[PDB]
C-alpha cells in the first residue's frame, strides 16, 4: 500500500520501520513539522533496506503538499500522554491538529483511510472525521488486546498463541476486557484459574509504568498498529479491536469493538458477543458521548 | 503448533511444507498407509529446512500410533475427485477412511482440532464428526474464496489486496459468492463493472480444468490450507470461509461461512450478511442435509 | 528480479512457488512444451498469493517468444547414461539460439541433469554467463545429516559438498565445522555422511520419485541470495577457463547481485587437491561427451 | 540462539527488536544498569509478540549475573575522543571478568564504540572470542547511496567497507559492482560515496540523534546469520594477530555458524594495500590507547 506518515517521533518512526520491514508497505511518504528529521529517517530507512533487500520507495519531507494519492494516512502527530494530564486537557491540546490537519489532507488523497494514533485516539478520530469529512479509524484497544493476551500467557506459562480474545469499549484505562472472547486453549476463561480484575489493571496500568521508566511506549504499539496496516494493505480479514466510527444521537463517535479488518473495513462484531459485553460497550458509548460532547464544548471556545 | 498429518499425497505434502517454512507449526508427525512415503518425505523436508535454518521437529512414520499429543490432525487421506465421479460416489469410496480414522486418532490426541482436507470435503468432516466426537472443521470454501479473488484482481487489472469478500455454502460447484461481503478498493461491488455470473463459474470450474491438464491442484489449495492452520497456530483471528459443525435436524452438518479463525473458533460471521447471502446460506443447509443423509443411509448398507 | 522459467514440471514449479512467496521474483514467465500446464500453474500461484497478499506479475505460456526482458533464466526442462547428455544437450544448444537475444545482459541458472554439463554446453552455445545449482543441493544433505546424527539444529553445523555433481562429488572437509568447532573434534563417520549423499536421491526418487520439496526449496534460494543481494556464499558450479574450453565444478561462491569469488583459494590442501581432480575429470568426461554429440548426422 | 544483550538504550533495544521478530533469536536475556528499563523493555517485547505469535523466552534483568547460557553476547553498553577509549574499556574490563565464566562456550559481538577498539580490549581481558559489528553499517550505506544516485533498486549493488572504523574506513572498491558489473563501468563520483558515508551518521545524530534503525537492523543480521547459519559475506571486524596483540579490523568475512574466512587475499592489490596500512595504523593508535589506560592509579 502506499501509505502515509504525518509525524515521524517515536511512535511514527517505529510504526513506519515496523510496516515498511513486514512489506506492508511499498510506498511511502513522511512528515513532520520537526526541519530535517524526516529526510534523515529516510536516510536510516534506507540503510535498513540494503542489509534486507527492501526496494520499497520512501520519501522523507517537510512539505505537507509531497503526501498525496495515498491508500491510508497515519496521524500520530501530537504532545504525548503523561499520567496527571486529563484527557479533556490533552483532547484540548492535540484537536487543534486534527482540525487543521482535516483541513489539508483531503484535498490531496481522495480515496484514503485515515488512521489516528495521537492520543486521546479514539477522540481525535472522531474530531478528524467530523472536520475532514473522510472515513477515519482509530488504533483503539488492539494495543490494549495483546496486553491482555500477553499478561495471560505469562501468568498461565503459555504460550500467546494459546490465548484469544479482545478488550474493547473506551480506550485506555476506561477499556474493558471483553470476557466472552478470552479463550485458553480454545476454552471458556472459566475453565482456568485467572484474576479477571488483576488481568483488567495489568492492562490498564503498564502504559503509565513503561512511560515512567522509559520516556515512552513504542515497540509494542508500534508493531501492533504496523499489524494493522498490515491486515488492511494484505486483505488478511484479521479480527481487530480497533474502533471505527458509529454515529449516536447524532455525532459521530468512536468506541472500540472486534472488527473485520482488511482491504475493507469491517463489519464490527459487537452483536455477536454476549450480553455483559454489549451492555459494557453500550455504557462506554454513553460515557465517550457525554465527555467528548464536553470538550468539544470547551474546545469550542476557539475564542474570535 | 504440533500437528498431524494424516496422509501424505500431492496435497498432505504440499499443506506440510507450506506450514513448516512459514514456521506455523514446530513439530509435525506425518503418517501415510503407502510403506516408505512418509520416511522419504521428511528425508526432503529436513534438507529444505537445512537452507531456511527451520529447527522444526519432523516425524516421517508408517505406525498410526506416533500421531498422538497432537493440537491440530489434518486429514487428506482419500480417492481424488475427478469430473464423472459424483459426490455421492466419492462420499462411498471415502467415508470408510474417516469412519476408521474416527475410531482410531481420538484416543491418542485429547483436545485436539480436526481440520479435514479429503473430498467431499464438508461431508467428510461431519462423519468424521459423527464417529469421532471430537471437534471438526473443513477447509470448505476458502480456497473458493482465494480464487474468486484472483480472478476479480486479473479481470480489473488491480492488485488482489485491493479485492475482499468471500465464498461459502456448500463445498465446489455448489458454492455461492456471497456478494454483501465483496469489495473492491473498500467500495460495493455494485459499483464496478463485473459480471457476477463469470466470476461464479470461473471459481467453480477452474479447479476441473487444473485436474484435467496436471492431474491435480497442490499450490493454490495447499498454501491456503496451510495459512489456515497458521491462523490457529499464531492466533491471528482471520475470517475464513471455513466450514464449522451446525446442528440441523438435528444432525451435526458443515457449512461454510465466514468464520473468525484463531486459537479458538470462531464465531461465524452468518448472520452480519445481507438477506439474500443468509437466504443462500439457508438453502445451502437444507439442500447438504438432504444428500448427506441420502448418503449416510445408502453408505449404512456396509452388510453384515 | 524478473525470472524466467524454462520448464514447468515438478523440479520447476517447486523452484518457481518457493521463489515467489519468498518475495524474490517480483516478475515471472513460466514456459514448457506441455500444451497448458503453464496456464494452469499460472492459475494455482494466483489462488495461492490471494492468501498471502503477493501482487507479483506472472504469465504462464506455451509461446518461448513470450520469454523476454529477465534478469535470470532458470531451465529445468529435460527428458527422463551419457546418452543422458546427449538427449538433454540438444534441448540445450536450441534455447541457446533463442533465449539470449529475447534477454539481454540475462543471468542463467542451470538446473536440468547433469547440470554442472549442462550449464557447460548451454553456456558454449549461447555465450552467456551461465551457473550451476551444482553441489548446493548436497551440501545442504551434507548438513542435515551431521545435525540428525548428533541430535544438534542443523544450524549448528557449518559446510559445503564441491567438484563434481552427484555421486561424484566430495565432501569439502575443512569448511565442516559443529557449533563453530573442526569437525575431527567430533565422532563422524565420514564414510558414512558422504554415503548419505550420493544415495538418498535415488532412494528418493525410487519411493516417490524424484525430489521437489528439498532442491526446489535449496535452489530458490539461490535465486533469493541473487536478488536481495545477501552474499551468501553457496557451493554452486561457475565458469572456469581449463585448455581453452569453459567449464562448470562447484566450489563454494560468493552470490549476490554480482557472482563471485569462489573460495577454492581458501581451502585446506587435500580440499583444493580433489577440487583439481575434480576439473581435470570434468574436462575429460566433457569433451568425450562432446565428442559423441559431434554425431549429430544426417540419413 | 541464546542471545544476552548488554546494555539495553537505543542500539541495544533495536538490535534486540529486530533479532527477536526475524526469528533469529529463540531466548533472550536483556540487562542494563537503569534500574527496572529491562523489565518495561522485557514488556514491550511480550506485547509486541502478541500480534505477531512470536514464543521466543525473554528476560529483562538489572542482575547480570542472570545472563548466563548464552550462545551469542552483544554489548551496547557505552558512556555518551581517546578519552571515550578509555571511559569504555572499563565498562569492557569489567565485563570481561564476569561474563566468561557465566557464558561458557559463547562468541561476543561488539557494538559500543569505538568498536573495534572495544572488541580488541574486550578479547584480551575476556579471552573470548569476539568480533565486531566494524564496517557492516558503513558498507550498508554505501550501497544505498549509490543505488539512490543512479535511480537503481539497491539489491542491484554489491560491494564492501573495510579497514578501520567510521571516518578512517575506507571503500574497497575492487568489490564493488552495479548490475552484476565492475564499478569503473559506471558514473561514480567516488569521494562523494567516501564522503556520504563518514558524514551521514554526524548528521542523523545532529537531528535526531543518534543512529538506530539503520545500525540496528544491519547488526541484527550479523546476528542471524550467525543463527540461521547463512554464510553471508559482510564485513565485520574479526580477529587477528599482530606484533604479538589480538587486533579488529573490518574486512569481507563469511558469518555463519563458523565464523570466517576473511577474504581479504581475494581483494585486488590497491585494496590488499588500504588494509594493511590499516592494520598497522590500527596497531599503533590501540597501543597509544593501552597505555594512556595504563595510567589507572590510586590517589
Ligand atoms: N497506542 C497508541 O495509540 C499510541 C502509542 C504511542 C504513542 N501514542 C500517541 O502518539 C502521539 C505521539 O507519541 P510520540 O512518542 O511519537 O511523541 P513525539 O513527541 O516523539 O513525536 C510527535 C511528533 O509529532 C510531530 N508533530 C507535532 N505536531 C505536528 C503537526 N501539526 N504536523 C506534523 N507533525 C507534528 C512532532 O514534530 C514530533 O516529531 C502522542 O499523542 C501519544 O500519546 C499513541
Ligand atoms: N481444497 C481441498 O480441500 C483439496 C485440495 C486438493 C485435494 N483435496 C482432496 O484431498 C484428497 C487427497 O488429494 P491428493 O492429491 O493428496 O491425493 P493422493 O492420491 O496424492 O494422496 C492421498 C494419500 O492418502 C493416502 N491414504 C489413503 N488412504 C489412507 C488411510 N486410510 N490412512 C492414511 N493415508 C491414506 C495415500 O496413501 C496417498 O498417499 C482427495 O480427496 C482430494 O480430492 C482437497
Ligand atoms: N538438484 C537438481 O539440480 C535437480 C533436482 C531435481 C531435478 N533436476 C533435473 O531437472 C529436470 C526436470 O526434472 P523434473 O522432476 O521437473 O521432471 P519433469 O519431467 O516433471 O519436468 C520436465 C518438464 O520440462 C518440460 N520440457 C521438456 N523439454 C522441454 C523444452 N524443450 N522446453 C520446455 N520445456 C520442456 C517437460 O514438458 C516437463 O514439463 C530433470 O532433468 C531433473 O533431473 C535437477
Ligand atoms: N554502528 C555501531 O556499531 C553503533 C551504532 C550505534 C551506537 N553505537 C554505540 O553503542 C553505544 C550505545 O549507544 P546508544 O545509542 O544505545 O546509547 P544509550 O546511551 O541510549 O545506551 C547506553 C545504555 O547502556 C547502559 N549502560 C551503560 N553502562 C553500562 C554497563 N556497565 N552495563 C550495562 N549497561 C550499561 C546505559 O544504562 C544505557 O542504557 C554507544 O557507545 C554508541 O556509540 C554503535
Amino acid at each position: 500500500a502506499k501509505v502515509g506518515f504525518i509525524g515521524a517521533g517515536k511512535i511514527g518512526q517505529t510504526i513506519a520501520y515496523s510496516a515498511l520491514v513486514s512489506g506492508a508497505v511499498d510506498e511511502a511518504v513522511i512528515y513532520d513539522i520537526i526541519p530535517e528529521l524526516p529526510d534523515k529517517f529516510e536516510h536510516e530507512l534506507r540503510h535498513a533496506f540494503a542489509t534486507k533487500g527492501i526496494k520499497a520507495n520512501v520519501l522523507g519531507t517537510n512539505s505537507l503538499d509531497d503526501v498525496s494519492g495515498m491508500d491510508i494516512v497515519v496521524i500520530s502527530a501530537g504532545k504525548p500522554r503523561k499520567p496527571g494530564m486529563s484527557r479533556r486537557d490533552l483532547f484540548v491540546d492535540n484537536a487543534k491538529i486534527m482540525i487543521d490537519l482535516a483541513q489539508k489532507l483531503p484535498s490531496k488523497n481522495p480515496g484514503a483511510i485515515y488512521l489516528m494514533v495521537a492520543n486521546p485516539v479514539d477522540m481525535m478520530a472522531s474530531v478528524f472525521m467530523k472536520y475532514s469529512k473522510q472515513f477515519t479509524i482509530s488504533a483503539g484497544d488492539q494495543v490494549e488486546t495483546m496486553r491482555m493476551r500477553s499478561f495471560i500467557a505469562k501468568k498461565l506459562k503459555i504460550p500467546v498463541t494459546s490465548v484469544d480474545g479482545f478488550v474493547g469499549g473506551e480506550h485506555g484505562e476506561d477499556a474493558v476486557v471483553l470476557w466472552s472472547t478470552v479463550k485458553i486453549k480454545g476454552k471458556p476463561v472459566d475453565e482456568f484459574n485467572i484474576n479477571k480484575d488483576e488481568v483488567s489493571d495489568y492492562v490498564k496500568k503498564i502504559p503509565g509504568e513503561i512511560i515512567r521508566v522509559i520516556g515512552g511506549t513504542t515497540w509494542g504499539p508500534g508493531t501492533i498498529i504496523a499489524d494493522i496496516i498490515k491486515s488492511i494493505a494484505f486483505s488478511e480479514n484479521r479480527v481487530m479491536s480497533i474502533a471505527t466510527p458509529k454515529e449516536y444521537e447524532k455525532e459521530i463517535i468512536h468506541v472500540s469493538a472486534p472488527t473485520v479488518v482488511g482491504s475493507s473495513i469491517g463489519p464490527s462484531l459487537e452483536s455477536l458477543l454476549d450480553e455483559k459485553d454489549r451492555w459494557h460497550l453500550n455504557s462506554a458509548m454513553k460515557d465517550f458521548y457525554e465527555a467528548y460532547k464536553e470538550n468539544l464544548k470547551q474546545l469550542e471556545q476557539a475564542t474570535k
